[PDB]
């Protein structure tokens, strides 16, 4: 079956395909952003939103992938570090970026950001404004 | 930080720890159970439960884990598959079994069951009833 | 003076002497069980029960012995640990079995269980029914 | 699992470390004091307080600590006797002093005294009441 | 004990860890900004906000640190000037920047600025807009 | 500019000047007094007083000052410690004592006390009562 990670949140994997690969900050930057803002909330047992629930799972799913990559790098191997942190870690960098942005800025603002980034990224460089659109408030 | 994936649901990882390894069916058998009788719920964009939101992530995580075992397979190598499906896949099977059971039976059926299994399995086998507590709809 | 710790709970150490000594599961199995579903209430300052109040003191007493048991194994040696975790810890496992089950299953039900299990033990084994009485929530 | 045994009684382990350590009368004196005038209440099958329940564990814990320290002194062996009266003794000696005082004077009288006494010894002697405060009924 | 300087003001030391070290203007720039805007208010004995109270203390705490660094540089030593004005003075540059910003722009705007800066600072440089977000009104 | 840290509180630095050096306990003894019986207030994010806001800054300032004395210690050197804890630490001890006293006793108890100590200590010892005015709850 084809479980769309985003479809319940009003987005889709085609919609985050507007964002480039090297747009997402690294996993360490996301987790610090999650820890500085929602450390009491993610470890809270209260349901405030399903954004928290998809964030708790994705943090632990990254905790598995570093553990397996540690297991490979100690038993089998430097290419594996290059593979996981780039080609597999991008999908974690999508899910971490999405729910941290939705909890901070609202679901509605994020979905309008993906369209507004889409205009920017489709625009030819000669007519593209110099700064990328960035989320705030 | 330390995040308990069950703490939302009135359960803890210690409560799920008393279940043995073989209590869980194989990882394919959970996903087939998910895909057969919750597929119209999972692929729907409706938040029908916090379980459904939580459950979708587990498929996507396991499909991510099997991507690497496939990758390490034809790049380097089969001992890795013995490590994932056995040692690390149990955490997926805990995760998959728990939501599917809470979706099929309710939380209250499962959360009473994990206690009643806990008092069962902690008892030594000389004093233990020979039949394990099964999970029923009551 | 000799204080019976179970006396104020409708029990006595006679009634817990019905149980065989190996029936009580290991200390880690009890401590994880109180950490499973009572970790909130134990660290809570709310007087919820005397069973809480007793159980807080029993954990801290248990952690105090292991602090001294590792001290002798650091400064004098594991026969000491073999002495504690068999003989003095057996009295500790009696409390941790007691108050956990009285909170989880009701104090009245536990007191009936001690009587009902004693019937099962004092029955000669050839006429003993194969299932043991065990606590659950049916 | 971090349990502060005084937290339900409106104190902390820190607030009882706030007193000087030699302030606390000896463990033998505390065991005789509860046996003097609470012995019928401790042997009673009816708690009149959670203090009674908490205090009954404290003898039975200290029965275990003296048993083990005896057992080491039977077969090995006197470092342990001084050690258990250095760290393990003081924890019980705070604990036995607290509930015996709470059953005698009430909680609020004790808890105000703990604040009052530790300020008194942490006051320079020329600018304080001359004699130490002591508990009043 | 771990006294968080910011926790009562809705922020935390993890939240100002989003801001870089060389983002904060020097102590002389903050004190002139405090003197040009709040000289009558800081020396006023009226409580308008606890932001004033934490600002009066932090100004005097900097007045101590320059006095001690003057004392070292005249009695013991050029490395000390490099140490205090960088590694110790940063924490004063945090507290001075925070309360001057909160008194001028509102507490709510400052806390939304730290999140909005966090997006900017986590963003990869190729997709980062050229100007940093800056407070106004 | 010149900022009086006490002017908010109905006191001045001149009013706190009449207190001698030895009237204040040692700096550890103030912080231990703060940490023992106001720790749940200070570490809470609630503005319960302007004193609590003011008091938190003093710990953080003293921890900043002791960072340097530790730094000058293992870099260069012990005469500096004699300068901080004695000459400059008194300004911390004035600051720490004042809020802790105003929290424990009220402002009005302290502000009457600093006057009654002022008329006491300004009087020469031949005419002075031999007992210092102590600070009491009245």
């Amino acid at each position: 079956m084809d479980i769309d990670p985003y479809k319940e949140f009003g987005a889709t994997v085609e919609l985050l395909s507007f964002l480039p690969s090297d747009f997402f900050p690294s996993v360490r930057d996301l987790l610090d952003t999650a820890s500085a803002l929602y450390r009491e909330a993610l470890e809270s047992p209260e349901h405030c939103s399903p954004h928290h629930t998809a964030l708790r799972q994705a943090i632990l799913c990254w905790g598995e992938l570093m553990t397996l990559a540690t297991w490979v790098g100690n038993n089998l191997r430097d290419l594996v570090v290059n593979y996981v942190n780039t080609n597999m870690g991008l999908k974690i960098r999508q899910l971490l970026w999405f729910h941290i942005s939705c909890l901070t800025f609202g679901r509605e603002t994020v979905l309008e950001y993906l369209v507004s980034f889409g205009v920017w990224i489709r625009t030819p460089p000669a007519y593209r404004p110099p700064n990328a659109p960035i989320l705030s408030t």
